[PDB]
C-alpha cells in the first residue's frame, strides 16, 4: 500500500468550508488534507501496524516535533484495537529529534513527512546499531520527488506531490503546528513567517 | 457546500478501516467519515450564527438523517459550552410518507439528502402553517440532478454527482446504513439488493 | 452486571470544574455523570452486547427521544467492534416512541435512556415479543434504585432515586442538549416547570 | 481551585466495568480516573488556560514523557477553541526532558506536566524559565498529590487532586509500562512485581 494517492492536480478545499483559526485566516490558501481524513487513514494504518508487529512487544519511537500528533493519534487507534480485542501486545514509548532499550524489540518509527529520505535512513542506520527484532517506519506523508534517494516507509498515510504543506504539527518555521488540518500556505503567510 | 465534481474518482475501500466484502457491492468511498465531521463542525458554526438568536427546535428526519443529526448537534453543543453566545435547543424526530411545538420557534430541519427537492418543499409547507419565527434546512448532501425542482437548503454539507450513495445512515432499500462512510453503490449492487 | 453503581451519598462534581452551556449555568446544580464516563462505560457495554448478541443478525431498537444519543454512541462502538472482528454481521437500526415486522427471528436490542418503575420497558417488551424474535435484550443507560421487579440485560449506571437530566434525558423536553448527566437546581426546576 | 478533588476514601472502579487492554488484565487492580473523565476536565482546563493566557503568543511546553497525553489532548481542545471564535492566538510548541529557551522571552509560556508530588520538579523548572523573562509562565498539571512530602507548590491549572497513592495510565508510567493505557489506574501487586526494575 502506497497510501492514499493525492493527485498532482488536487486543488484542495476552500478555507470557508471548514473551521480554521483566525490568526491563520490569511496565511493559508487551501485545506489540502482535512483533519478527519487523516484520522480515517490513521485508523486503517493502526490495523496494518497491528497485523505486522502485534506479535511482539512494540516500542513506538516518536520523531519530534512534526510527528507528535500523528504519533499520539496512531497510538490511540492502536490502544483502541487492543482493549477491544483478545489479541494485544504491550507498548512502551520513546522520543527523538534530528537508547539500548530497542534491542530485541519491534521498533515502530513514527514520522510526519518523508521527502529526500535522508532523515529516515539516518534514523534507521542509527537504530539498527542497537539490534532490534524489526524496524518499521510509519510516515504520514511521502512526497513524489526526484530529490528522493529511493527510500519508502513501511506504512504510509498519504502520498503527495512535491508541494510544501503545513498543519497537523508540521511546521513553517515553527508556525502552523497549532493546526488540525494539513494545508498549503498563501503568499502572505510565507512572507509573514519567513 | 463542498462541491464534489462529476469526475471525482473517490477513494479505494482498502485505504480505510472498511470490511473488504463491500467490494463487489458499492464502488468507491466518496465522502470519508472524517471529512463529514470537519464539514459538519463548520456547519454547526454557521447554524449557530444564523439561528443562535432564538430557541432552536432541531427536527431530525428519520431514518436517513439520524447520524448527521446526532453529529451536527454534538458540534453545536460543543460550541454552546465553550463560548459566550449560546441558545437552548429542543429535539424532535419525524418520518415522511410513501407512494405545533414549532410555533414562534426557530426550526432547524435536519435531512440526509436532497434529490429532486420536493420532499423538503412539502415538509416546508406543512411547517410555516403553524407560524414559526424561522425555518431553515440543513442537509448533509445535495445532488446535482436534472430532476431537481430548484429548491436549495440553507445549510449544505456536500454537493454530490447524480449517483446513488449509501452509508452514514443513508440507505439503498434499507441496506448499508451501518456503513460509516458515504459511498457509491454499483449497478450490480443495486440489482443485488433491489426489492 | 448491575452496571456502574452510583451510591446516594455521591455529591457529584462542581459545575465550575466542567464545561457547561451558559443557558443552563444556574439551571443546574451538580454534574452527576460526566459525558466521557458515559462513553467509557458505553464502550464496555458494546463488547458485552456483542459477546451475547453478536452471534446473529442484530436489530437495534432506539427508544425516542431520551435514548437517541445513548443509541448513537452505543451503536458506533458496536459497529466498530463489528468491523474489527473480521466477521461483520448484519446490523440494522429502527426507532420507536412511547410496523416493526422486521424484528422476526433476529436478535433485537432495545436501547433505552432510563428505567424507573419498569412500566415503560414492560409495555415495550410485550409489543416486541409479539413478533417472535430470536432473543430480546434491553440496554438501559440508567437504572434507578423495589418496583415491580425488572432487570435490564445490560446496565450502564445504577443511580439513586433522584431526577437527573442531560445526555438526551430531559426535564419538560429541556436539558436534552446537554452532554453530561447532571442534577437540576431549584431555580431550574421552577423555570421549566409545566 | 484544587481541581476535581478525589477523596482518599475512593474505592475506584472495577476493571470489568470498563475496557482495559488484556495484557494488563492482572497488572491492574482498580480504574482510578476513567479516560473520558480526564477529557471532560481537560476541555474545561483548555478554556481556563485560554481565558488567562490567550492575550499573547503562547508557547506550550510538554514535559516528556508522561506529559505527552495530557499535552496532546489539552492542545486539541485549545485548537477547537481557537477555530470556533473571532479572536484567537498563535501557538508554538516544544518538548523537554527533565529549543534555545530565549524563545520563551516575552511569551506566554504554558508548562504541561503529568503529575506533581513533592513539587520540586516544577519549582526548579519554574525558577529557570522565569530567568528568560517570559511575558508570563503558568503550569498545567493533570494530577496533584496530597502528600506530606510536598514542598508547598501548587500549579496554576490542575486536573485532579489525587491521594498519596501510585497511579499509572494516560502516559503516566511504572518502569516505562502502562503508558499504553487510556485510564488512570492503580497497579496491582502482581503487576508491581511483573515489571519491577
Ligand atoms: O511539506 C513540508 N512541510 C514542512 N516541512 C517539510 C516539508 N517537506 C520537507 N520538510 C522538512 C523536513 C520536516 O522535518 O522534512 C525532511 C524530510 P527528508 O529528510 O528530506 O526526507
Ligand atoms: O442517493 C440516495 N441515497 C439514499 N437515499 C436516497 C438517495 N436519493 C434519494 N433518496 C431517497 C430520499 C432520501 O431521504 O431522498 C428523497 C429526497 P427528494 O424528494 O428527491 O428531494
Ligand atoms: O431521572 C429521570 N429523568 C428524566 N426522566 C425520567 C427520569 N426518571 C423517569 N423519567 C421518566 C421517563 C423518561 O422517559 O422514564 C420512565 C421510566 P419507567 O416507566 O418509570 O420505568
Ligand atoms: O503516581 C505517579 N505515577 C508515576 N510517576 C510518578 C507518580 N508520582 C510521581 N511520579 C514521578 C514524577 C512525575 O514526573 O514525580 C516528580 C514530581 P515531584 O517533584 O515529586 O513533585
Ligand atoms: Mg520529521
Ligand atoms: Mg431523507
Ligand atoms: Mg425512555
Ligand atoms: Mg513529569
Amino acid at each position: 500500500s502506497p497510501g492514499v494517492v493525492i493527485s498532482d492536480d488536487e486543488p484542495g478545499y476552500d478555507l470557508d468550508l471548514f473551521a480554521i483559526p483566525n490568526h491563520y485566516a490569511e496565511d493559508l490558501e487551501r485545506v489540502f488534507i482535512p483533519h478527519g481524513l487523516i484520522m480515517d487513514r490513521t485508523e486503517r494504518l493502526a490495523r496494518d501496524v497491528m497485523k505486522e508487529m502485534g506479535g511482539h512487544h512494540i516500542v513506538a519511537l516518536c520523531v519530534l516535533k512534526g510527528g507528535y500528533k500523528f504519533f499520539a493519534d496512531l497510538l490511540d487507534y492502536i490502544k483502541a484495537l487492543n482493549r477491544n480485542s483478545d489479541r494485544s501486545i504491550p507498548m512502551t514509548v520513546d522520543f527523538i529529534r534530528l537508547l539500548s532499550t530497542l534491542t530485541g524489540k519491534n521498533v515502530l518509527i513514527v514520522e510526519d513527512i518523508i521527502d529526500t529520505g535522508k532523515t529516515m535512513q539516518t534514523l534507521l542506520s542509527l537504530v539498527r546499531q542497537y539490534n532490534p527484532k524489526m524496524v518499521k517506519v510509519a510516515s504520514l506523508l511521502v512526497k513524489r520527488t526526484p530529490r528522493s534517494v529511493g527510500y519508502k516507509p513501511d506504512f504510509v498515510g498519504f502520498e503527495i506531490p512535491d508541494k510544501f504543506v503545513v498543519g497537523y504539527a508540521l511546521d513553517y518555521n515553527e508556525y502552523f503546528r497549532d493546526l488540525n488540518h494539513v494545508a498549503v500556505i498563501s503568499e502572505t503567510g510565507k512572507a509573514k513567517y519567513k
